[PDB]
């Protein structure tokens, strides 16, 4: 789930340079992915 | 499921002093869960 989250973080945007946000976008694609509605569709399009 | 409806019940405020809006929200955490759009993403952002 890290690997993917990680994969997801780098095909979203290329780099980030802060601890905050970073972490944030990371930690929201597991419960995206679970609770149904992921923005990862959103992402794909 | 009632051990972790009561204990965010005590995350999301400290106390509450009505026998209304306690179990109505205390009994909303399961369906929360359930029905996949749990407000639970909402109370931990």
């Amino acid at each position: 789930m890290v690997a993917f989250g990680v994969a997801r973080q780098g095909i979203l945007r290329q780099n980030e340079q802060r601890w905050r946000w970073i972490f944030r976008s990371v930690i929201y694609e597991p419960y995206l992915a679970m609770f149904g509605q992921v923005p990862s569709d959103v992402d794909s399009t």
